[PDB]
């Protein structure tokens, strides 16, 4: 009951409406913290909008019932020193998660799995709206990147998945785990920062070759 899309600049604040609604509050991180909602997190959720590859479903309303944020990774030139998002964060919470992501980078590098790679699509955001769940749209908004990597030369498809949930998702849609990083082993300062409800233990980086 839904068409595809790609997500406009016109779109940020029904974007935004929508992952407020369905998305922010059930994320297994912000839940663990009692983030909620906060500006830093909404600009950081939105970053990737501007690069042009990320896609909507949506109802007979005109209305969005699911978003797949997308953002372009270009591999990073010899002399490169990787920004760390958290430097530049004010809010405590949201800060956590943020350290917790340049962590992850430190620790994994998805060009080294793949060195005929210059370009990769990252996924960073999938979410349905819960009346429109079980009808395949995630399957629809994967296969819709599918579509733009091919015309872009892009053959890597690379996930990060705070949530088993999503990680499980992109199984069933053939992506595989590349890395994985439990958070009862994430003792940045000697403690365990994250311990959110079973069954979310680690970050899950699944990745699909097309």
């Amino acid at each position: 009951p839904y068409t595809i899309e790609l997500i406009q600049p016109e779109d940020g604040e029904a974007v935004i409406a929508m992952l407020k609604t369905f998305f922010f509050k059930d994320e297994p991180l912000n839940t663990f913290l009692d983030l909620g909602e906060c500006k830093e997190l909404e600009k950081y959720s939105l970053k990737p909008l501007p690069d042009n590859c990320s896609y909507k479903a949506v109802n007979k309303k005109g209305e969005i019932i699911g978003v797949f944020l997308n953002g372009l990774m270009r591999r990073p030139s010899p002399d490169d020193v990787p920004e760390k998002a958290a430097d530049s964060c004010e809010h405590p919470k949201f800060k956590k998660i943020l350290s917790l992501m340049d962590h992850v980078e430190e620790q994994f590098n998805i060009f080294d799995v793949y060195p005929d790679e210059e370009l990769i699509l990252d996924g960073k955001i999938l979410s349905v709206d819960t009346n429109y769940r079980g009808l395949g749209i995630a399957g629809r908004l994967t296969e819709r990147a599918y579509e733009y990597m091919r015309e872009n030369g892009i053959n890597v498809y690379h996930v990060l998945c705070s949530s088993h949930y999503s990680a499980r998702v992109m199984e069933k849609l053939g992506f595989h785990e590349v890395f994985r990083m439990q958070f009862a082993d994430y003792k940045p300062q000697g403690e365990v920062v994250f311990k959110p409800a079973a069954p979310h233990v680690g970050i899950q980086v699944m990745a699909k070759e097309v």
